[PDB]
Order: structure tokens, then C-alpha cells, then sequence
């Protein structure tokens, strides 16, 4: 009775690079047994972009190359198995200085937002390979001007639009600031039918993020991080909202990303990864890891040494770890 726009028990899959080849795809597909991939259309870098400083036209340039792309990679997913979430990583007019998103503060880009989603919707809306539209990564709104929608209102009216259009696909919402766990208890369940919510999972980023950035290495999971004990139970804490506002209002979960950096401490990463998977099964939520063949710091074909850049020669435990998940699928069935 729950809306999840799939007929399988679960999307289990990742988060692929913008740059992915089709043999890349039909092997996680077809050897991987992975049924979902999350398509990030992301201008060069996340969250600072040359979209934080380009015009609309040249926005609307690179994403028809980017859209292009993901257009002739449909097939390929189609003969790999592999349903499709359609995530809008950069949005027009980027992000200023501070992470937040100019859509919730210009007025050309808060209309080019809507305006473009309805032409990705008539671009897709027969696809029987996308299963969602990601509306926008990570929304961070800071002030909103008086006279722009915020996230809720916009989120709502962009799901309006897109949903006129389109008669079949999952319409996925992040909370806002951040798509964090937290953040969830902030939005109201949108009044557009066929929605599903999503979050992603990186807390604690002391831990998941270690040697990114500034960060120190060094931090152990499970163990105290930030003063605080880390273990599966405190994750089952960390997500205790997102829980809440599916089993309230009825409605789907997915795990858009979630990851650990790959030179955490001894079996850090596949620990975190593997209490992520576990409370995420619990509770039916379907996901993506971050990332299959993207930045080499969240791969798990690469090894426990930051400085070290090349594939491992042998399966790290991450990767079996999410092979064993993979296993489990159930192949979406293509007419």
C-alpha cells in the first residue's frame, strides 16, 4: 500500500561518476547483481561548481550534455538490470559561497528550477528504466527572499509539475539543509501523489570524512567520535527521525548515498557500511552506496592507504560486503 514506484522487494545499488563507460555499467549490472544505479547530473564538483558562477544559458548547455549521456546510458542500464533515480546534483545557478543553492534566492534560477524539471519529466516520462526524479541534491536554502518559495513550497510545486506530465515514475524528495537525517523532522510529506523521501548517511562526517578536507585520520568506528560513543545503536539514534516520518506518515525511504572513507582505520568503513546496510533492511529502505567508480576515496576497489591510488588486486571486504547485498536482488523485468 506504500508507494514505492517498483515492483521489487528492494533497490539495492550505488551512486556511479559522470563519466561512467557502458561496459562499467553492464558489469555492475550483470556480475555485481546490482539493480539501481543513482545518476548524478553534477557539473564537475560538488558543492562548489563553475555553475555557482554561470549564466542560465551556459547552464542549460552543459546540462543538454549531461542529459545526452544519461539518455544513451538508459539501454545499457536496461540490458544490466539496473533501475535509474535521475538526481539534479548542481541546479541552476549553483551555490554561493556558503553551500546554498540559488534557486532559493534569484528568481530566474528559482523559475529555470521548475521550467527544467518539466522538460526532463517529458524527456523520461515513458522510460520504463528511470524509476525517480531526485529533485535537487542536498537542498541548502539559507535566507529566502520574500517573494521566493522556500524548499517545502518549491519542492511542492515542482513535484506538481513534474507529476502533471509524468504518470509513472517516483518522485524523490530530500529534506532540506543538507538531505541530512536530521533535517527530515523539517519537512511536511508534499501533497503530490507518488513521492518518495530520501536522505543520505554520513554521520558522524568526523568519521566518514577523516582525511577529506581538514579532517584528521585516525578515527576508529566503532569508538568515541566527537565525545560520543559510535556504534550500530547510535546510527539506529541517527536515523530514529527518518524512521519516525516514514512509519507516521506512511511513506517509502531511500537511502540516496551513504559511504565511509575507504583509509579509515582496520575494518572501520566496511563496519559503519555494514551497520548502515543491516538498520536500512530493517526498515525497508532502498539504497544507493557512494560511489561505484567515482572519486577513488569512496570506491571499494581501491585500498586502506590514502596515498595509495590503485585498484586493489583482491575484493576489499567493502566490496563483498555489498556484492553479498547485491545477491539478494530481484532483477526489475523489462517488457
Amino acid at each position: 500500500e506504500v508507494f514505492k514506484g517498483h515492483n521489487l522487494p528492494r533497490l539495492r545499488g550505488a551512486m556511479i561518476g559522470p563519466h561512467v563507460t557502458n561496459a562499467d555499467l553492464l558489469e555492475f549490472g550483470n556480475v555485481w547483481k546490482a539493480n539501481h544505479i543513482r545518476w548524478q547530473l553534477i557539473w564537475n564538483g560538488f558543492p562548489h561548481s563553475p555553475a555557482d558562477s554561470a549564466t542560465l544559458d551556459e547552464y542549460r548547455q552543459w546540462l543538454d550534455g549531461a542529459l545526452k549521456r544519461l539518455e544513451a546510458a538508459l539501454p545499457v542500464c536496461r540490458e544490466a538490470g539496473i533501475l535509474v533515480t535521475v538526481d539534479l546534483h548542481t541546479p541552476p545557478g549553483g551555490r554561493n559561497e556558503a553551500s546554498e543553492c540559488r534557486i532559493f534566492h534569484d528568481r530566474e534560477f528559482q523559475k529555470a528550477f521548475i521550467d527544467i524539471w518539466e522538460d526532463i519529466a517529458r524527456r523520461f516520462a515513458d522510460s520504463d528504466v528511470v524509476w525517480g526524479y531526485d529533485l535537487v541534491n542536498e537542498p541548502v536554502e539559507g535566507m529566502v527572499p520574500d517573494g521566493l518559495m522556500n524548499w517545502q513550497r518549491l519542492a511542492e510545486e515542482t513535484a506538481r509539475r513534474v507529476r502533471a506530465i509524468d504518470q509513472k515514475h517516483a518522485i524523490i524528495i530530500e529534506p532540506a539543509p543538507w538531505g541530512s537525517p536530521s533535517s527530515i523532522a523539517l519537512l511536511d510529506p508534499i501533497d503530490v501523489p507518488g513521492v518518495v523521501y530520501s536522505v543520505h548517511m554520513y554521520v558522524p562526517h568526523a568519521f566518514t570524512h577523516q582525511g577529506v578536507y581538514d579532517n584528521p585520520v585516525g578515527i576508529v568506528y566503532p569508538g568515541t567520535i566527537d565525545g560520543k560513543w559510535y556504534d550500530r545503536n547510535t546510527l539506529r539514534k541517527v536515523l530514529e527521525p527518518v524512521r519516525r516520518f516514514q512509519e507516521e506518515n506512511g511513506v517509502h525511504i531511500y537511502i540516496g548515498e551513504f559511504s565511509a572513507i575507504r583509509w579509515a582505520p582496520a575494518d572501520s568503513a566496511c563496519q559503519y557500511l555494514k551497520d548502515c546496510i543491516e538498520i536500512f533492511e530493517e526498515y525497508g529502505w532502498d539504497w544507493a552506496y557512494h560511489a561505484f567508480r567515482e572519486w577513488d576515496g569512496w570506491s571499494v576497489e581501491h585500498g586502506p592507504d590514502r596515498n595509495d591510488r590503485n585498484r586493489t588486486a583482491t575484493p576489499t571486504d567493502r566490496a563483498l560486503l555489498l556484492r553479498s547485498w547485491y545477491a539478494e536482488n530481484v532483477k526489475p523485468q523489462f517488457s
